[PDB]
């Protein structure tokens, strides 16, 4: 199955610092998937006729100075290459790479070990691990129910080696609220921590089949985000100038729309690097005992 | 210059209830005025190389029962038919009709008879109104200065009868904080009104380039309906549940970053028709003295 190869001119739906670019790298994973795996993602049904969603599970997208999300502006001309990875018959991994237009080997196709191991400051890295779900109740976002479309072929796809896990790397995420190990050396961690309910936002929050949106849990995140940064006294243009290198993010749940959700939010702040910190963002749902989010920004302010 | 046909699936990322099909529809004008004007909208810029912005000015999108935006979820198959209309080097009308795919006579091509005086039920109409405006100082949003880049070409664009006036339609807006006037028979306006103070959100209300972004606007107008509504005694499910098939926007202006707007909202309902109403809202900037946008939406409920 060929590679996705897209020229693409930044468009007001799909940058600032909001959710919108999140939001298109999704539909853009989709897509690559309904290409690549003969399946009609956007309409998919079970053999029953019940909707079958290929819900986000993990996710990163890893920049650097040279390009990450902030970099985007309306006109930007870029390069997306997508392909997916043989993950079975009720998940599967799609990457993007996102280069400038014309920049030095922008053609080159997909490589794992550029974007498991030697990652260039210039390109954008994007990985979307997604599971095949349905509801198991009606009007319930809670509880979804593992699923596979009849037809979903995952046989054409190329495979990862085992060094190369997304499993590996949501399981600890979801045991330690980080993926940036608290031993790692050359942070030390704030005394400064914030906890903001969120009551789910009917308006800004849920998509078009009634579950929260994956795009609205990188909203929720940078409001914790924003509400440390307030705390740690700093202003709202900093924020806005605020350089995401790597973020990472978990879905470990869903949730009702009348949940009310607190956000977690504590950073770490580098002992070598000036500027350099790293942000961990938990999402609860108190009334049913779960931990429906993790989040890890890496920033250079 | 010809129309633009497009087959669109429905993705997550241009419905449900929050602003991704206006963003969508937004993103569909800056590609056609492109496409028939001979210039990059996405950067465009005036002789001095400041950016220059195609500003929404006035929006409608007007449904029906049988098709309306909520009517739209995951994988749906659309026909997208697009065009501009002269309105001068500083302004541009840009019409989106959008019908279900393979639905009788999708294939129809733009028709002005249709759009302003038989809108069939069934059918999405779109209308966006557009003008030029560069900043009047960099990092501020108030006062935009009307423009026009080098070689923007309406002059292939078809004319509009006198009969059909975006701007007749905006000015009366402006001055009675409604697009359906008070005095219009068999409406009833009920006392209970709303006032919410909302501080721009810089997470999720803010564009590229760091203004308020036009769909953030249709978000702030939800939310003032969502206050009336709960004001009203009424629940969020219904509020899901609300049909909306008109809806007119005017963008009197923009806003700092830092600003706190106040929403206005009230309720008309009808005396023929149980369940249909006219919301209006109004935001202002109180510290600068602007209305800077009027909505009407017409529901069924
Ligand atoms: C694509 C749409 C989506 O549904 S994605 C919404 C964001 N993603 C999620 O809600 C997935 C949340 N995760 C889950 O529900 C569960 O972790 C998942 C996939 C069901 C597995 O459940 P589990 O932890 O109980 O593991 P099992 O042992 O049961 O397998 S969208 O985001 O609204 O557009
Ligand atoms: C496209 C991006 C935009 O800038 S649209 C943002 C939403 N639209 C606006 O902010 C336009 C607000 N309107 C205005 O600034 C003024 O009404 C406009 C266009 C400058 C005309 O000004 P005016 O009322 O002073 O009339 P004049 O007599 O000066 O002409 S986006 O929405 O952020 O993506």
């Amino acid at each position: 199955r060929p590679e996705i190869k897209q020229a693409v001119t930044v468009r007001p739906g799909m940058c600032g610092p909001g959710s919108l670019f999140v939001g298109q790298l999704g539909d853009w994973t989709w897509e690559t998937v309904s290409a690549q795996c003969d399946t009609d993602v956007f309409a998919a049904r079970d053999a029953s006729g019940n909707p079958t969603y290929l819900a986000f599970y993990y996710f990163r997208v890893r920049g650097g100075r040279e390009l990450h999300p902030g970099s985007l502006t309306f006109g930007d001309r870029l390069t997306v290459t997508s392909g997916c990875y043989d993950q079975g018959t009720e998940s599967v991994l799609t990457l993007h790479r996102i280069d400038r237009a014309g920049s030095d080997d922008a053609q080159r196709p997909l490589d794992l070990h550029e974007f498991y191991e030697r990652p260039r400051d210039g390109s954008l890295y994007v990985e979307n691990f997604n599971r095949w779900v349905t509801r198991s109740a009606p009007g319930s976002n809670e509880d979804l129910v593992k699923s596979s479309p009849p037809g979903f072929r995952n046989d054409g796809l190329p495979q990862l080696p085992a060094a190369y896990s997304p499993r590996a790397v949501y399981r600890e995420a979801r045991t330690a609220h980080t993926f940036r190990a608290l031993d790692e050396p050359g942070f030390r961690l704030l005394p400064d921590t914030v906890e903001v309910e969120h009551p789910v936002d009917i308006v800004r929050d849920v998509n078009g089949v009634g579950l929260l949106y994956f795009a609205s849990y990188f909203s929720m995140v940078d409001k914790a985000a924003l509400a440390l940064w307030r705390r740690l006294g700093r202003s709202d243009r900093a924020f806005l100038r605020r350089v995401v290198v790597d973020q990472q993010m978990c879905y470990l749940g869903n949730a009702d729309l009348d949940s009310v959700l607190t956000l977690g939010a504590r950073v770490r702040v580098s002992t070598e690097t000036p500027g350099e910190e790293l942000v961990d963002v938990v999402i609860s749902d108190r009334d049913s005992g779960r931990v429906i989010a993790v989040s890890t920004l890496h920033t250079q302010h």
